[PDB]
């Protein structure tokens, strides 16, 4: 079973756990990121070393006169159910926030997951890319209105109405799930916190059939974002199988985007979450 597997991984000061994590290090990394490296796109990446692969990047519709107008730092990611179950992205920049909302619109996104604060330890990690109040705003040609904001202990849930300017009756409801307690150092203090957050989000995702991919982001869109997605996938497997494959999930993530589950600590945390679920049952 899982508990015995994890016991063996943790034996000898996590020796086999480390070895397994290190086996994933080169996965996916021979893939080109030439589009992301075009000079015209340079300002559109938050981090030089976190770029989407050409094979898996999300494309925006082209705006005439600008061939590089298709670019956003964003990647498609598989889950248990669909090949493009998620779109992962960086925390938007002031200059990419209209692109972000354009992607949300064009990809039929109904659910957005944000696993960061805008500022952490005095560093800007993500722009405040959504409305501050209930007054509506255009991001490019898209109209956005916050209908509700619910500040809970460990997350904030917001509802937005989005529509194109030239068709006001064809609007969409979008939910935004903002995990607000990820600590400045390490991983969350409890497994309970991220497990409950993931299950909360999943229960909303299951009630949005016909939606496009779920957007997940943090600052770079790799570590916390990858941990969120891996956890979502493995908790579904547990509920269904119950046959958990944490290694396989992280491997598949790495094929789609660099650094997904970016630290060994996050990889350990995934194993702890699953153990804790099983212990509670
Ligand atoms: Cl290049
Ligand atoms: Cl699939
Ligand atoms: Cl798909
Ligand atoms: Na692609």
């Amino acid at each position: 079973q899982f508990e015995g597997h994890f016991m063996k991984l943790q034996a000898d000061s996590n020796y086999l756990l480390s070895k397994e994590y290190e086996e994933l290090k080169d996965v996916g990394r021979n893939q080109s990121c030439d589009i992301a490296l075009l000079p015209e796109n340079r300002g559109k990446n938050r981090y030089n070393n976190i770029l989407p692969y050409d094979a898996t990047r999300v494309k925006l519709s082209n705006v005439d006169d600008d061939p590089c107008s298709d670019y956003i730092n964003a990647s498609y990611i598989p889950g248990n159910n669909f090949r493009r179950e998620y779109i992962v992205t960086q925390g938007p920049l002031p200059g990419t926030k209209d692109d972000f909302w354009k992607m949300v619109w064009e990809q039929n996104v109904h659910n957005i997951v944000m696993v960061t604060q805008c500022v952490e330890k005095g560093r800007v990690k993500c722009d405040h890319y959504w409305p501050a109040d209930q007054d509506s705003l255009y991001y490019g040609d898209l109209i956005l209105q916050m209908l509700s904001e619910s500040v809970l202990p460990e997350w904030t849930i917001r509802e937005f109405k989005i529509c194109g300017e030239e068709q006001l009756d064809a609007h969409r409801l979008i939910r935004h799930f903002h995990y607000t307690v990820w600590p400045d150092h390490g991983v969350p203090e409890t497994t309970q916190s991220l497990i409950q957050f993931v299950r909360t989000v999943r229960d909303y995702i299951n009630r949005s059939p016909g939606a496009g991919p779920t957007v997940v982001h943090c600052s770079a869109g790799v570590g916390r974002t990858g941990t969120f997605i891996a956890l979502d996938r493995i908790l579904q497997q547990l509920d269904s199988k119950d046959s958990v494959d944490i290694y396989g999930a992280v491997h598949d993530l790495r094929l789609h985007r660099v650094h997904m589950v970016q630290t060994e600590c996050q990889y350990v945390y995934l194993h702890q979450c699953v153990r804790d679920v099983l212990r509670a049952r």
